[PDB]
């Protein structure tokens, strides 16, 4: 009867499509359609393709315990053509799913509704990604927001609480699937399967593990999120990043549980902990704002993403790119984070800006280049949230970061790594370098470098580009462009 | 009335010199004289000096809490001169110390007995370092043993047990040492103090911390020592070696405590833990055999340390020695250990075997060179134990490891690092390189090394010397040695 | 069913005064079940089924008082209208003081006085004993419960007394008395509930700890027990 099309909602609790299908009293055939062609320049990354295949086996297993025969998988270039073909093979009547908000799916989903309606298929879509739908939170004249702070304080004073999480189906039944076939999906190239598996050193994909990770954060570092959310020298944030991107954990459940944690701490006199949930929900809201900006202000051609630096003189140097990729830049905090990114497919937010601010404001390479690297090497590679994060560091929108300006590495280090233990852990070569110089070894006296057994150029690289030579280049590249700006 | 001379017994429990000075009735003057010039080539190295500076401060407070004015710190180039100034300055009747067994101390300390007995000082020396005195354990003709197995088998069958650890003094009486001055000792170059202090990230020198590390190992990884002692990818061993080198812990307490754990485990059916104690005591007996070797068959001139490798034509190549120290050899298990030795001052025994075997089998550099580096970088740098280790890995002992032979790095990897997690912890560059090639990257196909993001020669070095070249040069060097040896 | 460990949630007074949501408990427990089911923990999965049933008994207590209320045409214990009760204030005093001589009953009557709470099966034991052995007006015991229970709940107390007296068709048989060893083996198999609340009988073996009157004098003398002093 009903077909539940899974996309980025790989979970059973608070899955409205699945919950609505199970409650209809009929039969529920779960399925996943692999159609990466439909995402064009946003073909899923290398490590994201690995997570999905881990998550699907996880979800299939949990579906079968609930009574399903299997998770049905179909491979086609067009979602609809596969979704139609499925309910033909099954004789289904409905197709439920949860709607997404990226500019690709907003259009592909919409065409599926009409295409499937034409063929006689009852179709309904449900919200599962967001606290509130974007077209619910507007300014007092009813028009979309354009800065984060007024948007989030309206979400936080919204007249009704976000919907509490739905219960998983107690059982689902799908009938006979022995003729209903599934073609094995291929998410990894044979020559990379081994290198991919090592991602499991740091991540176990699956809704269960998302649940356990959330429980761990709530009982652990959440209380100290107010004073430590910027630190990268410890596990200070939730590490729910890739789980939330694949809908393995309901943000609405996160919201309700955190809000109730706030109430208990307030009543316990734990003001710092109370303050901590405030900021952690703000981090959840940034993910809301991620979909807000893509629903209201999507970008294709007149203001595409990073349109303001259309006229920037990018350093086209594939050599420098490779040195950034391999963490051989000579800037420790940059090199440390670049190792971890390749190692564990994840990076702390503040380190996400350090290696990104550096990529466009020091080496000054095409921001579109480091974007495609993040897309290939982040497990939580998220279309809208990646968009927001780059727009933030490049200064592409009023909330963003100041453009003609380069962070002093010791500023970064002091905020994100007071004792230099983060880069000592990822760059054991620098382990003996005292904390004072650990983020800027090139300014250290040769007597100190040798006492730590460091020899810049042979033991640990020399700074590929110097800061002075880079802010200089920054002025020469920005006014050249503002000169190009006022000339058209 | 009695001087207690500390040397490598910086503890207060089971310290027969200090415990007999206190029970004599009179006062006790506890002191330490820093006479390194007497140690010739075995002058304490950089990081071993950093340990004594903390261990002595730590032993000072211990002594002061037991009713002492201070630990008198004297400086000299001759220990007798400084010791008999102190017997005068502080006016004592006796001088008590616990006797060591290295070739330096054995004859320096009998020059002190006579030197001090000529100015009327009574001297007594005690056992503080061995379960049994070297002369106490012999074979059936009364001769020293020449291999470790018959020797340790004898100690385990000695007619009496190792003496039970003595209690510390109830308190010690020093009198007024407000008169007696102490020389501010210098253990650290100003230039090195900032990198020496980072050794505290991993270690805390002191009688008190030695005691906590023992009960940590006894109640923890001792039960699995039988099966995990060879692995360097977990904390499988006691991490007691620097504590035991400086005598901050009784080996007679360790023996007695471990024998009690065994009796209990045997009564609990824990047969694998019972063998764990058998094997860990054997490791304590290897330390006994290191003293037994330096006392019964000392370095002579008629036959030196590595005497079997006299005509061995060593590769002399300072470039190779630099790559080895920096852990850029291109052999991951070796590089990983050379990085950890520099960063923490310690190496698992089997990684010591790997890095030192690589030194004299693949690079084939003078073993002296590596023996000296070890002396400057190890916190537990121990004269007899270092001699025994290098003698073992080069095949000077009949017990020792074969000469005409090189280990396959996969043999080393599977025994000491089966999942490659030791390499990945210390060389994050190779985190995404599969276990199947992580210990010999040069053999991997380009596709597999490109999937792992490794470019051999830029991202991680190439093999500085290839195995087949190393084996060919080893047979050419030994044949050169064996045609030379017969020519005499 | 065991009263010799903390086997239950100890949530009843909290739930009587509404200090906890039963809809949160339902939802939280249903989530624990889904996880345990995915972990192969089949015995824990049935634990949630059975604990929700206990939450549903509280639902049924309200469902009964709303749909079939106490009337005058037919009251609470209406099936025991012509039951000739023993009227004996002396017996009621011994029952309150836990000096009945039945150890499982005395142990519970001591704990009810000391903590204001009783495991559900010890409630069944002390109340069944009240109307089956002493056969005192159930009203009397219903009132004492009301003064001593922290979770004294109108509909739940009515349902419990209706259950143990057999006014419900669901309820427990009328013409029948439990063997105290049947109660002991189900709710206190090792006698550790009796021994915690009646230390006098600590050295009395499990085999007779729930019916001391049946033990030989030698066995009661070994246990240091003189039945009557
Ligand atoms: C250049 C750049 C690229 C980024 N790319 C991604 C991406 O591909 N996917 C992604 O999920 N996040 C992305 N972020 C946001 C942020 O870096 C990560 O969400 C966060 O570091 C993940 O760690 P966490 O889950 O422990 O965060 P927490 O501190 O635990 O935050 C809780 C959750 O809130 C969300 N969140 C927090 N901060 C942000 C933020 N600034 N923007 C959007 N969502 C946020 C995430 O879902 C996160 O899991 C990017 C940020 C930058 C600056
Ligand atoms: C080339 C080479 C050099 C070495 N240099 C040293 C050195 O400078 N100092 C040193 O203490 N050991 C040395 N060893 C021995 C061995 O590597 C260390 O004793 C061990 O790694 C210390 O770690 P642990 O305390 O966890 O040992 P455990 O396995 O926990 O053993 C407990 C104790 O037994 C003793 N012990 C164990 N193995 C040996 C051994 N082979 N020889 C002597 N005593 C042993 C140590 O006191 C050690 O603390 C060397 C070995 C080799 C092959
Ligand atoms: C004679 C008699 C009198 C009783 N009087 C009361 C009373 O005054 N108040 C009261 O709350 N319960 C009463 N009960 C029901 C039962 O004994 C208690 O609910 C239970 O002992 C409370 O312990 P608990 O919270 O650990 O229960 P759990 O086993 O942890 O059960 C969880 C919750 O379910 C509910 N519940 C469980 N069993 C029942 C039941 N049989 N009927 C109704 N709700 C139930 C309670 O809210 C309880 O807190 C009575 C039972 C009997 C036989």
């Amino acid at each position: 009867r009903i077909v539940v099309w899974f996309r980025r909602d790989l979970r059973v609790e608070d899955n409205p499509a699945l919950a609505a299908a199970a409650r209809a009293g009929g039969e529920v055939v779960p399925a996943y359609v692999w159609s990466p062609e439909e995402e064009g320049p946003y073909y899923p990354g290398r490590v994201s393709r690995w997570w999905i295949s881990q998550s699907l086996n996880h979800l299939d297993a949990s579906l079968r315990r609930l009574g399903a025969g299997k998770l049905v998988t179909r491979r086609s270039a067009d979602a609809a053509v596969a979704l139609l073909q499925l309910v033909r093979d099954t004789g289904a009547t409905h197709v439920y799913f949860n709607h997404l908000y990226d500019p690709i799916s907003l259009v592909r989903d919409r065409r599926l509704k009409e295409m499937l309606a034409a063929e006689g298929i009852v179709v309904q879509s449900f919200n599962s990604d967001l606290l509130y739908e974007p077209w619910e939170v507007v300014d007092d004249e009813g028009q979309p927001f354009t800065m984060f702070d007024p948007f989030w304080n309206r979400c936080l004073s919204m007249p009704y609480d976000p919907p509490a999480p739905l219960l998983p189906p107690k059982r689902i039944n799908s009938g006979d699937l022995s003729m209903c076939p599934s073609e094995d999906l291929i998410f990894e190239d044979e020559s990379e399967r081994g290198s991919n598996a090592l991602l499991a050193r740091a991540w176990t994909p699956g809704w269960q593990n998302a649940d356990k990770a959330l429980t761990a954060f709530l009982n652990g570092p959440l209380a100290d999120y107010s004073v430590n959310r910027k630190k990268a020298d410890s596990a200070s944030t939730s590490l729910l990043s890739p789980h939330l991107h694949f809908g393995e954990l309901s943000v609405r459940k996160v919201f309700h549980l955190v809000r109730m944690k706030q109430l208990v701490w307030s009543n316990e006199g734990n003001h710092a902990a109370e303050e901590s949930c405030t900021l952690f929900l703000r981090s959840i809201g940034l993910r809301e704002y991620s979909r807000y900006l893509s629903f209201n202000h999507p970008s294709s051609h007149e203001r595409p993403l990073l349109a303001h630096l259309r006229f920037f003189p990018w350093v086209v140097d594939e050599s420098y790119f490779k040195i950034w990729r391999q963490g051989r830049t000579g800037y420790p905090l940059v090199d440390a984070g670049m190792r971890e990114l390749w190692a564990t497919g994840w990076l702390h937010d503040r380190i996400r800006v350090v290696v990104a601010s550096f990529f466009v404001k020091v080496l000054q390479l095409p921001a579109r280049w480091g974007m495609k690297y993040f897309w290939d090497t982040l497990l939580d590679a998220d279309l809208e949230s990646d968009a927001l994060g780059w727009q933030y560091i490049t200064g592409s929108l009023p909330d963003g970061r100041e453009l003609d300006r380069i962070d002093n590495p010791q500023f970064e280090g002091y905020k994100f790594d007071p004792h230099g233990e983060y880069v000592r852990r990822w760059i054991p070569e620098l382990a003996r370098l005292p904390t004072e110089w650990i983020h800027h070894p090139w300014d250290a006296p040769v007597s100190v470098l040798q006492a730590a057994g460091i020899e810049l150029g042979s033991n640990y690289p020399l700074p590929i580009v110097e800061l002075d030579a880079a802010k200089g280049r920054l002025q020469a590249a920005l006014s050249e462009m503002w000169q190009l700006e006022a000339a058209s």
